[PDB]
């Protein structure tokens, strides 16, 4: 069966529900969130023969009991067929042998992660054996009554074991398909080293236990070594007393491990030079040889995250310049809030990974300094926010600063009760690695987030303080032209620009209008790259922007990202018959002097077997799938509403474009209306419309666009009708879905086929 979890819920803002959901997204398990079917409509479990579901989970188990009863026969065909496990969450249960009203029990078969070391369901059944002994609040059924195993929970996930039992539930009953291995790691960040005016610095107690608790937890985390941010302009600078502290820390240069973490602790991104950063780098890089600190971590942290994302080229390029930095970390990736949703990503040949927080602050000095009180530091540790992280989070970073071993030396206290909580209550292998070996192993388990998700800085405010003051915000086009290609995007495209509201981005070097940002490499390179294309929007100018790119529609990447960095924007997908468009397409391959095209006529690249090139297969694929309109417009679908996309018939533009641009213009909004009546003129050398300059000179487009070649033969034509029969049927259902008008020759197909 697929990995997703079919959740079902109450409602969309229930806690229970939620609780659940932050469970498996924290733990990258796949869910589809349904509303518990009160007697109502059982979603689709089965596709192509297999099942849709591994796990399903009821957040209100009187919802499955309570069932009708068609549809719950239904589902337990399903369950029994397919070995799919149901998580519960709530006089006798109707149905079953068992009636309803902390201890662990040791011989579970549900315990993968929970050590056993430290409303409730009974009955008198042996279909089914106890987890939670009060009698048994959890309780794993055994399938020897309905056949296949399910866990009840007599409470939510609100205690912290309930919590760890969810998950080795969830781990049981797909089969540990959906659970991790049991290694752990963790680094933890000591920052601002060397940073203050008076107080609260290194001492000379302050030093020795901190190099005495690493030295104990290198008996619990083996290699357990604590990271240094340094900082060389606050040194010599505190009590003198701090003075001796700080040179004390020098003498375990080779007890710790140490991250440059800048010279005088100033915000990258305030650094509109490069070479100036670079020069501070290069201060912080001679104090550190000088005092014997090793240079060769290939580690480093922004004192405020500042250029990491959103991206400062000049940070990038200063740490790779004068650090050779392989890893850093950033909490703002994708936002800050909430935790559970950071990710990693690789950018200009550094690994990032995604920095957390043990809940001590900067301003965290004394117990009773922390915020909150001294028990919600006991809260996070004892089963709360620090234990959440590193059970359902493989690898972990952790942020702690100066003031947390200062007086009280809280990172201390911190991190020796959360280890000694996670050795007494898991089987986790606890692991500390060095931050090139951690960022390794991070994107080896998520190798689906090495490719970065772009945003638009401006659309958060945390974003847009640490992002240069030198780059403009609105930047960005509003509308997109997809594609795909020979549908007469390039004529769209130049009626577009002659509006005076509308401003198209300057050409590129080699593929000239056509940025290909979403859908390749080019995404890569950054979204200042991105920018460079669009002029400055200053005050006194056209703000509406667009840019076409034929490659964006039948891309399966470029959707996705297209909507993260522009969510607001519109798009705009034209079509003609696809028959055409793949002999248009062709055709155009042949004009290119491309010589797979050129060797094979248009039937034999259409009926090419699989014994054949993989030139004309890439052609063939080339040709056919982007006439399959309804599945790229269906994967735009995913990314935009149906109100931001508008699908144009192309053959209408090719007869009587005066009326496609009035649509157009309704449709981005425009206020300078163009009347294009008066404006296009048909050119009959040209056989297409063109502009109506003044004195009646027409500017029409080049020979490239709107060719002249022989027809489509008839068997040719024969097959591009039956190929796209099904497609065209598809793509009727699904433009009458949006509320779009067909397209003439979509209706005119469906009459032939009629
Ligand atoms: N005013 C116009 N000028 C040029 N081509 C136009 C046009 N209106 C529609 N087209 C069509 O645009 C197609 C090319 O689409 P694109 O500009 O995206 O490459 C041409 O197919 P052909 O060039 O095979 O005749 C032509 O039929
Ligand atoms: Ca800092
Ligand atoms: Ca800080």
């Amino acid at each position: 069966t697929d990995p997703l979890v079919l959740v079902f819920v109450e409602s969309l803002y229930s806690q229970l529900g939620q609780e659940v959901v932050a469970i498996l997204e924290s733990s990258r398990f796949k869910y589809r969130t349904e509303i518990a079917p009160g007697k109502g409509d059982m979603p689709t479990l089965t596709d192509k023969g297999r099942g849709r579901f591994a796990l399903i989970i009821y957040e209100n188990i009187l919802k499955y009991v309570n069932l009708d009863a068609w549809n719950r026969e239904l589902l337990d065909k399903y369950c029994v067929a397919y070995g799919v496990g149901i998580i519960g969450f709530f006089a006798q249960l109707k149905g079953f042998p068992l009636f309803l009203h902390c201890s662990i029990n040791p011989k579970s078969p549900l315990l993968y992660v929970t050590r056993p070391s430290e409303t409730v369901f009974q009955s008198n059944h042996s279909t089914y054996e106890p987890v939670l002994l009060a009698h048994a609040t959890v309780v794993q059924d055994l399938g020897l009554h309905d056949g296949i195993q399910r866990v009840l929970f007599g409470n939510n996930l609100n205690f912290w074991l309930h919590k760890l039992v969810f998950v080795d539930a969830v781990a049981f009953l797909t089969g540990k398909r959906l659970s991790l291995p049991l290694d752990r790691y963790i680094l933890v960040d000591i920052d601002d080293i060397f940073v203050g005016k008076e107080g609260t610095r290194m001492k000379v107690e302050d030093v020795k236990a901190l190099f005495d608790t690493q030295n104990e937890l290198r008996a619990h985390i083996p290699n357990f070594t604590f990271n240094l941010g340094y900082s060389g302009k606050f040194f010599h600078t505190g009590t003198n007393a701090e003075d001796a502290g700080d040179d004390l820390l020098l003498s375990y240069v080779k007890e710790f491990w140490w991250f440059p973490h800048m010279w005088s602790h100033m915000q990258p991104h305030l650094f509109h030079n490069q070479s100036v950063l670079a020069e501070q780098m290069a201060l912080n890089k001679k104090f550190a040889v000088e005092h014997g600190i090793p240079t060769d971590m290939g580690y480093a942290v922004a004192p405020h995250h500042s250029g990491v994302y959103p991206v400062h080229v000049q940070l990038y390029e200063a740490w790779k310049q004068v650090w050779s930095i392989r890893v850093t970390s950033t909490e703002e990736y994708p936002h800050l809030k909430p935790a559970r949703y950071r990710r990693g990503f690789i950018h200009n040949g550094i690994m990032v990974l995604p920095r957390q927080t043990c809940g001590l602050f900067t301003h965290t000095i004394f117990y009773n300094e922390y915020p909150g009180g001294s028990s919600e530091l006991d809260k996070i540790i004892n089963g709360g926010e620090l234990f959440l992280t590193v059970l359902l989070n493989p690898i972990s970073i952790f942020m702690t600063h100066l003031s947390n071993y200062g007086n009280d030396r809280l990172g201390l206290y911190t991190f020796k009760h959360l280890v000694r909580f996670l050795h007494s209550w898991t089987n986790l292998r606890l692991q500390t690695l060095p931050p090139v070996q951690l960022a390794q192993k991070y994107f080896q388990i998520f190798s689906e987030e090495k490719d970065p998700l772009w945003q638009d800085p401006c659309e958060d405010k945390r974003h847009k303080d640490i992002w240069s003051k030198e780059k403009t915000c609105d930047r960005f086009p509003k509308l997109l032209i997809i594609g795909p290609q020979k549908t007469g995007t390039t004529a769209l495209y130049l009626f577009l620009g002659m509006h005076p509201d509308l401003s198209s981005n300057y050409p590129s070097s080699e593929t000239f209008e056509e940025i290909q940002f979403f859908n390749g490499h080019n995404y890569h390179k950054g979204i200042d790259w991105y920018m460079e294309f669009f002029p400055i929007p200053s005050n006194t100018t056209s703000d509406f922007y667009f840019e076409k790119s034929a490659n964006y529609f039948d891309s399966e990447v470029a959707p996705r990202r297209a909507a993260a960095l522009l969510p607001k924007a519109k798009v705009l997908t034209i079509l003609i018959n696809p028959a055409d468009r793949a002999y248009s397409w062709y055709q155009h391959q042949r004009a290119h002097d491309d010589p797979v095209a050129l060797k094979y006529t248009f039937h034999e690249v259409i009926t090419a077997g699989s014994d054949a090139s993989s030139k004309l297969r890439a052609l063939q694929n080339r040709c056919l799938v982007p006439g399959w309109y309804a599945t790229h417009i269906e994967r735009w679908l995913s990314a935009y509403h149906a109100n931001q996309i508008l699908v144009l018939d192309g053959k209408l533009l090719r007869t009587e474009p005066a009326k496609v641009m009035d649509m157009v213009q309704k449709f981005l909004g425009v206020t300078n209306t163009i009347d294009y009546h008066k404006t296009l003129a048909f050119d009959p050398k040209k056989g297409f419309w063109c502009q109506l300059l003044e004195g009646g000179k027409t500017k029409c487009l080049g020979k490239s666009k709107g060719r002249k070649y022989p027809e489509m033969d008839l068997d040719s034509r024969a097959f591009l009708k039956d190929y796209y029969r099904d497609h065209n049927i598809e793509l009727s259902k699904l433009l009458y879905k949006m509320g779009q008008t067909l397209p003439t020759w979509l209706r005119e197909d469906l009459q032939n086929t009629r």
